[PDB]
């Protein structure tokens, strides 16, 4: 699933997708977070 926190760096939204679902897994584009579960 995604986030609508504005992510701004990758490596940022590994800390927020850990902190999402738990795990640190995703990417930043289109102005959103995308973290795997």
């Amino acid at each position: 699933v995604f986030i609508n926190a504005k992510c701004r760096g990758s490596p940022e939204c590994l800390p927020k997708c850990k902190e999402a679902i738990g795990k640190a897994a995703g990417k930043c584009m289109n102005g959103k977070c995308k973290c795997y579960p």
